[PDB]
């Protein structure tokens, strides 16, 4: 039965010391939560398979297990390792010892050596005959069942026993709960602690959550949805089909021919319509050499050909080297030339006994032309001549063009299975796919079809002349929806772009969703899934899925004579955070690519300016970052300072001005923001030109200038102005009469101070507020870490270590390995620099936007809607931040409203009166005029409206009276 | 061949509902839902204020209301006829769709190139050559195909940056033209902007 | 005023007999404002100034012949190049 | 900047990229096709 075995069965995959690192390796490991056989040693000692290596663990109290035996038959017929542990002297022998019928313990050797509370775990594996021993000693206190915990096994001993181990056996003492696990080629992430001991591991194939952890290379997974793998169905059986032809190829008439033709008049025989069994030719020992240029020597048993030609002639031994593309001589150029793209192989052997008896019958003189003082010359072959002997050479020309085959090997066919994923082999063409019937009317002469990508589309079965389409076996993406591991270990799996067929089931348009309960009640969606569906973790707890809400429904009570005008207001402050600059990196081409290697540098010199042009690009980036900072901050010609007495009309700014008591005159808010944001390969970091103190001085000057002079320092010279009138004019600029400011000045000041306090609480409690800057810092650190890690890649060389390649190969091969490493590292540098250029362009655009907002928002007043936050803009205050700027936007937001009746015009004596500013309102009995953005009823008079035209044109005019202020002045 | 397309999060029905809500808000409340909450206002006074915003006295609107309404309706008929008769109107979107289709088709077509190998088909390479030569042919094909992917990705990043700039301009125009009234010359079309 | 920037607030220049000097860069003359709740500075006359703003508009319309560049007047090079497609 | 970019592109023809010679006519005049395809492929890759 399964138990919560967790992470048992992990051993050190190699002999490399590592610490404080997560290492991904592929080796033979124990599957997590797999079955391990539980054995007893009371009052169960079977022989188990070894496979490719076995993990061993045991718990003892009286040293029951004292020696392992490995072998195949255990019957004295082969060498068998015998280990005995008596006293404190380990003795190892591998002779053919005669064991008793039932081995037990009481309470031709090639390598001899002579010298529950505690579990001693071991790993014994045989690689190419080498017996490798790993072990670990640790105390535990558990007898009843499998121990819970993790323990890694170090290697100590390596015994060269040379036995291929496929089975093993234990020894029980009869008058010891031992454990056996099994290794599999799984990929594991091993975590090494500060002392270099692995304490945990993740099995990348245990389940989708383990797949997510393995993909993201961490033991913690953040909340969200990740795409981790792809589902693919496996084939079940192979199908081998060949034409059922039994004719044999007349190879005897070619290889055992009585006489070969002359090289000037060589024969060209066609072999076709037969089965070519190459096992006879392979088994013949008479051949001296077999060098093939066309096909690999091991593929001739499976592959078969459209045509074979046997070119038969005799050459001189020393000329055997001459039958090759690119070679020259009296043979290659004048009488027998081969194409340089020739496909096939030239096979030759001596024939001294019969071919030479002297033999003067062999005469010599574009590819394959037979051009039948003469140009004709001959050789004198004699039986007493190894090289000068007449070699018999046969050139087999193979046509590999995709066409009907007629000469295929002696392999029996199998039946064909339809509508199943199978591994097929048609005349040497292999692959996996589903073979189905088709309605494509191929012509009788057509054998292969092709797709746009040049892949095979259909084949004609060589036994039954039908056309079968090949459709790749079903596949698709798998997505994992998971909450963070600090909350729960429950996950949901989404099967992408498939229906719930081939795979608590909820059908969506994104795929097959398994594991989430469908809830009809809507809420705002948290973790989006797609196609309008989002998921969240809510309540006993489980994963739920629902259709996202777009907001509360609110119908409009529209009518032609009703207007709502705000009666009260609230002052709100928002925070806008923008990146301004990025780290000024610099890369040393020579030390990075060819670190302290003269030979590598000398080879690098052949590439000219390729890197230094990226060095130029990086210099340009470094300069433009300081240009951006300089342009963003240097908008004030002078450094202004506040008075010692902060008599600012009741507005408290002590929380935004520098604090003189600090070692650096920064404000408390700046301290809060600064308190929230937290090698030898040619990678360096340059300092900025403008220090933090200098930036703080610029921001202090800008703030003091703004408060003491309004917009005058921006427009021209800094002209001092009192803050209450500055505030009144900023209110006037948005269509709100200053008397509202004067009436509510104490409320506005208190609301501002309270909003700032709320900003302090928000910044002190919500870490995500500065994500826009944390993400850029993390991206740059990650890019540099990736560049450094990239040095570990091999790119095809025998070794990734430059000192080990230079220290291992002579120049003629070292230069090749070095050019390969240089090419790979140059591609890595080019990719890095290109990505940096694109990111720099994005940062530059952001900096230009920040400068525009700075200039058109702090120095003046913006009339652009939503340019400086939602609401009616008043002013902004800059604050510095690491690699960025934060704006505090003060906005006017209507708070309370009443439903009022309105009218387009008022008639007096038949004249139509229209408002200069504002709207007409009625409280139900009398008509009033008030400003659109603030309820402030005033009497409708002739000084608010003007006369144009008459009442008979305008639709919707209402009857009223218009007061003339002069009338009572002349009446009284 | 491993090339798939993901669905958008916001469906066409939801986008239509958002545009309907925005249009109903604009028509019933002018700029007030943009500044704060959606507060109802009659259309004739909204039009008078739109006239005041461009330096044209509202009395012209009120005196000429019947003709203005007839010209507005005739203009709307003109938009209907223009959209029903001018096919080139959607070229700006047709070219982007065509560019994405061309990029995907060229990426698929690239599989037919040899890059120096004896054959473009991997299964015939494996079925004909022993591993000691197969590693060379396969890494060469891998290098070529990886370079093709890298070129595709770079072009996609540059086009994405251009689309981002266009989207930012569209959002700025939406915010400063539909919810309010623009005094910026030729920012929201030629003439004195109303709505 | 900063002339040749060095870093970390330090700039260098060639000044006086002449020699290379290093100094802390100036941010401008210091000028405090005599701020009070009853003081305003108002300009009485003005000057009209003209400034020049220069912006790039276009760049050279280059065209590159890949075949002539890579395989100039070489039939064999052209035949090998033909295998790289688009 | 545009003049410098074009001058660098022209100068790039002088680089060898590992071949026995940077000059195409001496490559073609000295090597048989069976090695010429390799040398030409190397130059094509570098120039592309
Ligand atoms: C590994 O050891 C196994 C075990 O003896 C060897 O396999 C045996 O080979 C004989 C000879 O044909 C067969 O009759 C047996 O059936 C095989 N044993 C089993 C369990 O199947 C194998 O040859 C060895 N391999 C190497 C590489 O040493
Ligand atoms: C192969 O074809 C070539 C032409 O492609 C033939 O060349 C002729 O050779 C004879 C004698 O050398 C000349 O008199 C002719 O002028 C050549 N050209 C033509 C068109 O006849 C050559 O003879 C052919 N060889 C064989 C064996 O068929
Ligand atoms: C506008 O709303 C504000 C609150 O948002 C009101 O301020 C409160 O007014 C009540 C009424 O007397 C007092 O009890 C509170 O002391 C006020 N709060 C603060 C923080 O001052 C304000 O009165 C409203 N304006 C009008 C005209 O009613
Ligand atoms: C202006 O704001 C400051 C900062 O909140 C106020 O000083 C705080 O309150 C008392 C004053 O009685 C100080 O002793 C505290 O140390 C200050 N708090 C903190 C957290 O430092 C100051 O009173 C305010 N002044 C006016 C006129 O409103
Ligand atoms: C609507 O406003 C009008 C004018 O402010 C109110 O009419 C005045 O009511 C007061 C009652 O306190 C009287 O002293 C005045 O004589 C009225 N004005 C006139 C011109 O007669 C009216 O009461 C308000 N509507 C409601 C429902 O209260
Ligand atoms: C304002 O006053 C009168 C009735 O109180 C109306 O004005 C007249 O309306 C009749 C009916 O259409 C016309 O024949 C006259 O030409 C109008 N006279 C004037 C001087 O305009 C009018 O209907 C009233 N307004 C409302 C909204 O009821
Ligand atoms: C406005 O101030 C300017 C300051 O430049 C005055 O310019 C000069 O003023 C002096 C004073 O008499 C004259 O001698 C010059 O003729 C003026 N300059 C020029 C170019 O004419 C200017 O006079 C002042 N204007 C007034 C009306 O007082
Ligand atoms: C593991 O052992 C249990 C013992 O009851 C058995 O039921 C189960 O089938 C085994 N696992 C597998 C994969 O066979
Ligand atoms: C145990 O004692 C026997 C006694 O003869 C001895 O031969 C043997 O070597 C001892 N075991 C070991 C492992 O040395
Ligand atoms: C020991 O090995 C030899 C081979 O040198 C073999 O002839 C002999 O039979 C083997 N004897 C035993 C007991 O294994
Ligand atoms: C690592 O070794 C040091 C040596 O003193 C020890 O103090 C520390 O506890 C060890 N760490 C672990 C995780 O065992
Ligand atoms: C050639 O002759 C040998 C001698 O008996 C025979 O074994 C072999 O099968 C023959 N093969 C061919 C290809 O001629
Ligand atoms: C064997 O090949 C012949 C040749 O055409 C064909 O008629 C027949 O179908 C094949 N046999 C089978 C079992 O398909
Ligand atoms: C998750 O739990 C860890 C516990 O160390 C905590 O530090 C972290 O803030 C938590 N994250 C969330 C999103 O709750
Ligand atoms: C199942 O899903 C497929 C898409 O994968 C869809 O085409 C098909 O119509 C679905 N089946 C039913 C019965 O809706
Ligand atoms: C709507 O909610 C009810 C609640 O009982 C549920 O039974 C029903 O299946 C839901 N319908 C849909 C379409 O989700
Ligand atoms: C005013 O009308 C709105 C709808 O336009 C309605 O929601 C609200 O309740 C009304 N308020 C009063 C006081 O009648
Ligand atoms: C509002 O519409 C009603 C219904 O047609 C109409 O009777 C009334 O005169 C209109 N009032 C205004 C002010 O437009
Ligand atoms: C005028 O006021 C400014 C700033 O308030 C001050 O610097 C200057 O000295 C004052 N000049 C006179 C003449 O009062």
């Amino acid at each position: 039965a399964y138990t919560n075995s967790f992470t048992r069965g992990v051993y050190y995959p190699d002999k490399v010391f590592r610490s404080s690192v997560l290492h991904s390796t592929q080796d033979l490991f124990l599957p997590f939560f797999s079955n391990v056989t539980w054995f007893h040693a009371i009052h169960d000692n079977p022989v188990l398979p070894f496979n490719d290596g076995v993990y061993f663990a045991s718990t003892e109290k009286s040293n029951i297990i004292r020696g392992w035996i490995f072998g195949t038959t255990l019957d004295s017929k082969t060498q068998s390792l015998l280990i005995v542990n008596n006293a404190t002297n380990v003795v190892i022998k591998v002779c053919e010892f005669q064991f008793c019928n039932d081995p037990f313990l009481g309470v031709n050797c090639t390598f001899e050596y002579v010298s529950f509370k505690n579990l001693r775990e071991f790993v014994f594996k045989n690689i190419d005959g080498y017996f490798k021993i790993y072990s670990k000693h640790t105390p535990i206190n558990l007898v009843r069942d499998l121990p819970q915990g993790f323990s890694a096994l170090e290697p100590l001993v390596d015994l060269p026993i040379g036995i291929n181990i496929t089975r093993f056996q234990t020894l029980l003492a009869l008058h010891a709960a031992y454990y056996v696990g099994y290794l599999q080629p799984r990929t594991f992430l091993l975590k090494y602690n500060e002392n270099g001991t692995i304490t945990d591991a993740v099995d990348c194939a245990l389940d989708p959550l383990s797949e997510t952890k393995c993909t993201l290379k961490s033991f913690t997974v953040e909340k969200g949805i990740y795409q981790t793998s792809n589902f693919r169905v496996q084939p079940t059986e192979s199908i081998v089909r060949f034409p059922n032809i039994t004719n044999l190829c007349p190879f005897g008439e070619v290889f055992n021919a009585t006489r070969f033709a002359s090289v000037y008049a060589w024969n060209r025989k066609r072999i076709s319509n037969c089965v070519a069994d190459y096992s006879v030719l392979y088994n013949s020992a008479s051949f001296s050499t077999f060098k093939c240029y066309g096909v690999s020597p091991t593929k001739l048993n499976d592959l078969c050909f459209t045509n074979v030609y046997a070119d038969s002639f005799v050459i001189r031994g020393d000329e055997v080297r001459q039958i090759a593309p690119g070679q020259t001589g009296k043979i290659a150029d004048y009488n027998y030339k081969l194409p340089d793209d020739f496909t096939g192989c030239v096979i030759a052997w001596n024939s001294n006994n019969l071919d030479s008896k002297g033999n003067y019958n062999y005469l010599y003189r574009k590819p394959f032309e037979r051009d039948i003082y003469f140009p004709l010359q001959s050789y004198g072959f004699q039986p007493t001549n190894v090289g000068y002997q007449p070699y018999r050479v046969v050139v087999l020309s193979f046509e590999l063009l995709h066409a009907p085959a007629t000469v295929c090997g002696p392999k029996k066919s199998t039946n064909l299975v339809k509508n199943k994923c199978v591994n097929f082999n048609f005349n040497g063409l292999t692959g996996t796919g589903v073979l189905t019937e088709s309605n494509k009317k191929f012509l009788p002469f057509q054998q292969f079809g092709r797709d746009i990508a040049d892949t095979t589309d259909a084949v004609r079965d060589p036994q039954t002349l039908e056309i079968l389409d090949i459709t790749p076996c079903s596949f698709g993406g798998v997505s994992v929806i998971t909450p963070g591991t600090n909350t729960s270990n429950q996950v949901a799996v989404l099967y992408q772009d498939v229906n719930c067929t081939e795979v608590n089931v909820f059908q969506t348009r994104a795929g097959c969703l398994i594991g989430a309960e469908h809830v009809n009640n809507s809420y705002e969606c948290d973790i989006p899934i797609g196609a309008g569906i989002c998921a969240s973790y809510q309540t006993s707890q489980s994963i739920i899925a629902y259709t996202m809400s777009l907001g509360a429904e609110n119908s409009v009570a529209y009518s032609n004579n009703s207007i709502a005008i705000p009666t009260n207001f609230t002052i709100s402050v928002t925070t806008e955070i923008l990146p301004v600059s990025m780290t000024k990196t610099s890369v040393d081409c020579t030390m990075y690519i060819c670190g302290d290697s003269t030979e590598c540098s000398n080879l690098l010199l052949q590439y000219g300016s390729f890197c230094t042009q990226l060095n130029r690009a990086l210099t340009g980036i470094a300069v433009e970052q300081d240009k951006n900072t300089q342009e963003v901050f240097a908008q004030v010609k002078q450094i202004y300072k506040t008075p010692p007495i902060k008599d600012f009309g009741g507005f408290n700014f002590s929380q935004i001005l520098p604090d003189p008591s600090k070692p650096s005159k920064r404000s408390p808010i700046e301290d809060l923001l600064f308190n929230k944001v937290t090698k030898f390969n040619g990678l360096t970091v340059l300092p900025p030109l403008l220090t933090d103190e200098m930036i703080a001085q610029y921001t202090s000057a800008l703030l003091a200038g703004t408060i003491t002079s309004g917009w005058t320092f921006g427009a021209g010279p800094a002209l001092q102005i009192p803050f209450p009138m500055q505030m009144a004019y900023r209110f006037n600029g948005i269509g709100v009469t200053q008397n509202v400011l004067y009436e509510n000045q104490k409320l506005i000041a208190n609301q501002f101070n309270s909003a700032i306090g709320k900003i302090q609480d928000s910044l002190s409690s919500t870490p995500s507020a500065l994500g826009k800057l944390q993400d850029v810092v993390n991206q740059n650190a990650q890019a540099l870490n990736t560049l450094v890690k990239q040095l570990s890649s091999n790119f095809g060389a025998i070794s990734s270590v430059l000192n080990d390649i230079l220290s291992r190969l002579d120049p003629p091969e070292a230069e090749v390995q070095i050019d390969r490493l240089i090419t790979g590292r140059l591609q890595s540098l080019q990719t890095y620099v290109t990505q940096q250029l694109i990111r720099a362009a994005e940062i530059r655009a952001s900096a230009n936007l920040a400068a525009t907002k700075m200039s058109e928002c702090v120095l003046g007043q913006s009339k652009r809607v939503d340019f400086c936050g939602k609401g009616y803009h008043l002013m902004s205050f800059p604050q510095s931040a690491p690699h960025g700027v934060v704006f505090l936007h003060v906005t006017y937001v209507p708070a309370q409203e009443k439903n009022f009746t309105t009218a387009p015009a008022i008639c007096h004596d038949g004249k139509a009166h229209f408002p200069r500013e504002g709207v007409f309102v009625s409280n139900g009995t009398h008509w009033f005029v008030t400003q659109r953005n603030f309820y402030e009823p005033q009497i409708i008079t002739t000084d608010n409206t003007f006369v144009s035209g008459n009442c008979d044109v305008v639709i919707g005019i209402v009857n009223n009276t218009v007061y003339d202020p002069l009338q009572p002045e002349l009446d009284s």
